[PDB]
């Protein structure tokens, strides 16, 4: 069938690379425009098989859609939307246009974690099971009726890419392709969203990102895996801006084996720099350890390196 992909990143290259592959006709790929000189992954591919890429910077203005890109859309003549990763809020006309709607791929269990840094809140909370939804985009956020779910464990060391790499990228892909094929032969259901277990938690960004330094250790621990390596949970350590990453919960040891004090404004007790990373301290006096360690300006240092 004709499908507009609406999306970026590698996985909407991936996306638009197996539904292509399965004889689907991409009447038109709509990305985000290119910064700091760099085409998106979807563009490059897109332009590389002569479909037409759009780059809009905007679609929506002042409450309501914007006419030069709506009709752009409408032109290509898609039978189906798919949005992989669209990081912008699509408007009705153009998400109802297309004869079977628009499909979006969601990476969390719908209702729970609806919002656009769902994998973040989903490590952030410390949730047990996490996956994606395909669902049926209406005029909600992430409400609309559900095609397919997939679930997966989540390890208690998960941080936002090794739970991305390892199911909802792979798997994210296959479910994508998987739902346009039960459209094409007519059989996708429209499983209607239950109201018991909707959550809706904020975008994460850099600034809403700060560590809260007043948890227990484990919530420190899931806080700086739940937002690595995006946004990058940061914190303030002398008078400069200082991001964590790699983090794993620390049972072992006294103390482990003495290193070196390091001071933290707001900390429940001062962090060690070891030869295996910085040891933080929640309030509950328990331990986790950071692997590395990211000033303002972009570099990253093993925690093991703070003084060196
Ligand atoms: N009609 C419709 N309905 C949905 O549920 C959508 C979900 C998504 C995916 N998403 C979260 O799962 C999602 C992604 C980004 C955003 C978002 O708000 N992005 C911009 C705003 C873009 C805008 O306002 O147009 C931002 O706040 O940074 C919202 C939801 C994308 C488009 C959607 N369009």
């Amino acid at each position: 069938m004709k499908i507009a992909v609406i999306g970026q990143s590698l996985f909407g290259q991936e996306v638009y690379k197996e539904l292509k592959n399965e004889g689907h006709m991409i009447v038109g790929v709509f990305t985000i425009p290119d910064k700091d000189g760099k085409v998106d992954p979807l563009a490059i591919e897109a332009e590389k098989d002569g479909v037409p890429v759009f780059k809009f910077p905007r679609w929506r203005l002042k409450g309501k859609a914007i006419t030069e890109v709506v009709d752009q859309y409408k032109a290509v003549g898609a039978e189906l939307n798919v949005l992989p990763f669209c990081s912008q809020f699509i408007p009705m006309e153009v998400i109802d246009h297309p004869k079977h709607g628009s499909i979006i791929y969601h990476p969390s269990l719908l209702p729970r974690h609806r919002g656009a840094s769902a994998i973040n809140w989903t490590l952030i909370h410390g949730d047990k099971k996490g996956g994606f939804t395909v669902f049926w985009a209406d005029d909600g956020l992430d409400t609309g009726p559900i095609l397919l779910q997939r679930e997966c464990d989540v390890e208690p060391n998960d941080n936002v890419n090794s739970i991305y790499k390892r199911f909802l990228f792979p798997e994210g892909v296959k479910g994508m392709v998987e739902a346009v094929r039960l459209i094409a032969t007519g059989k996708a259901p429209r499983i209607k969203q239950p109201e018991e277990g909707a959550t809706y938690e904020c975008i994460q960004k850099k600034e809403n990102s700060k560590i809260d330094w007043n948890q227990p250790a484990e919530a420190i621990h899931n806080w700086i895996r739940g937002n690595d390596r995006v946004p990058g949970a940061w914190a303030e350590i002398d008078g400069k801006s200082v991001s964590f990453y790699g983090s794993t919960l620390l049972e072992n040891d006294h103390f482990s084996s003495n290193g070196q004090p390091l001071e933290i404004p707001g900390a429940s007790r001062a962090a060690l720099v070891t030869k295996n990373g910085l040891v933080l301290f929640g309030n509950d006096g328990k331990m986790l350890l950071v692997k590395n360690l990211q000033f303002e300006d972009g570099k990253m240092i093993p925690g093991s390196q703070y003084f060196k």
